[PDB]
């Protein structure tokens, strides 16, 4: 490692302007969530200026800036409160009298910036490697442990760029959520105190009294996270060394099309299938992520899971801009023998959109077989299993802190799994970024088999 640390410093909410203490209710979408404690977000920028324009400007203003924008995102400044006795109850709670506050790391590295941003091969760990390593409990209470929410470290490559790392514990915020607050920090400090988040739609709401528990997942879903929450809680927060690289994939919407007339060509009228960019993206990616591992050296199933936003879908109604986890586990199979076969494109997509209309677009209600989510994920082989993490939806390239949109929006935190992230492109308007980490001799098999489907 090549990263220096300059400074460690605490960011709190602005002073008497704030409620001493902020008490936050554990949904049941939170509760699938509760022991993943790094939700990663990396944010390249180009920036042509002296290490002393850092320190002197740049730091304080996002310490400045991140203060304001706490005071509408309280809860990012407080804690997970975890039960340590039976009959007791997950929550989130601010104190201001606890000096509860986000840990900013300034840090200045001396690596090849323009390599760490960039969509050809980047080793993962040169990645983690700027971010800072939260702690796991920061204080023991009588009644739960205390595990912090957020952390920042901004990293300096001298004269050549700044780089934005971010680390949500994912129980406070789901991907669209955490971008939101990222977006909203970033506007405050381009515009100034007088930002208008609102009209920007970076307002958040902490509201979840209109968030019902209709089915009692709350109970079902604590009882079955018990065993895994005590089983992943003892990892010591530490990035582990990666056998993985990273590469960078970017599609047109009219590569997407390349890709639906290919489906639709494929004589996939039988039964009609939805064909968006998102079931597009994923459909060839699995694809081409299924026969990347024979070229590496069965007929069983091959399983990708996604998750969902039900925001839009919960009853009462919820606002698109309610903070916090709000997905739905979606999960396709489809036979490896198929997937590699000459209508494995045709036959991913068609598994993809029927694992959403069964779940998502289930005509009983979202919830309606909500009991079940973490009852089918267990039963993904490691073996047969692809994730993706991310959405078209959110606005990665839209964090301009006053130096220009991003370089690279990076979801760091996908090399801990099987696991591709889908982002906004950057350069084209309806494109899609398409981040992938594997092995390097895998990786060279992936993107031969991804460069071939056009």
């Amino acid at each position: 490692q090549m990263v220096k640390v300059l400074e460690k410093c605490q960011v709190t909410p602005p002073s008497d302007t704030t409620d001493v203490e902020l008490s936050l209710p554990v949904t049941f979408f939170d509760i699938p969530w509760l022991h993943l404690n790094k939700m990663q977000s990396l944010l390249f920028y180009d920036f042509p200026y002296p290490r002393t324009h850092f320190l002197d400007t740049v730091i304080p203003n996002l310490k400045a800036s991140l203060s304001l924008t706490l005071k509408h995102y309280v809860p990012l400044s407080g804690n997970l409160l975890m039960p340590i006795k039976s009959g007791e109850m997950p929550k989130f709670q601010y104190s201001r009298d606890e000096g509860d506050s986000i840990t900013l790391i300034v840090a200045e590295s001396d690596q090849d910036f323009d390599y760490l941003k960039g969509h050809q091969l980047v080793d993962s760990n040169d990645l983690h490697g700027l971010f800072y390593v939260m702690p796991r409990v920061i204080r023991t209470m009588q009644d739960y442990k205390v595990i912090p929410l957020v952390a920042v470290q901004v990293t300096v490559f001298p004269n050549r760029g700044i780089a934005v790392a971010l680390t949500a514990h994912h129980s406070i915020a789901d991907a669209k959520s955490f971008v939101m607050f990222i977006n909203a920090w970033a506007y405050i400090n381009k515009f100034g105190k007088d930002a208008d988040l609102l009209s920007a739609n970076l307002l958040p709401s902490f509201d979840r009294s209109i968030i019902k528990d209709l089915y009692g997942l709350e109970e079902t879903f604590w009882n079955e996270m018990q065993d895994v929450l005590e089983m992943f809680s003892r990892f010591g927060s530490k990035p582990p060394r990666f056998n993985k690289v990273r590469a960078t994939y970017v599609l047109s919407l009219a590569e997407i099309q390349k890709l639906k007339n290919k489906v639709l060509n494929l004589r996939g009228s039988e039964p009609t299938i939805r064909v968006t960019t998102f079931t597009m993206t994923c459909g060839y990616v699995w694809t081409c992520m299924v026969k990347s591992k024979d070229d590496v050296v069965e007929n069983e199933l091959e399983y990708f899971s996604f998750t969902a936003d039900c925001r839009g879908l919960l009853t009462p109604p919820c606002p698109p801009n309610y903070f916090g986890n709000c997905l739905a586990s979606c999960v396709a199979k489809a036979t490896h023998k198929e997937l590699v076969g000459d209508k494995g494109l045709l036959v991913a997509v068609a598994a993809i959109g029927e694992a959403i209309e069964k779940r998502l677009h289930n005509e009983k209600g979202v919830l309606a077989d909500a009991k079940t989510w973490l009852s089918e994920s267990n039963g993904i082989p490691s073996k047969r299993f692809l994730g993706i993490t991310g959405s078209p939806k959110f606005d990665s390239y839209g964090v301009d802190f006053g130096w220009g949109k991003p370089a690279k929006f990076d979801i760091t935190s996908v090399d801990y799994a099987e696991l591709i992230y889908v982002i906004q492109s950057r350069d084209f308007e309806k494109g899609v970024e398409i981040g992938v980490s594997l092995p390097k001799i895998h990786m060279d098999a992936f993107a031969k088999i991804f460069e071939e489907g056009f």
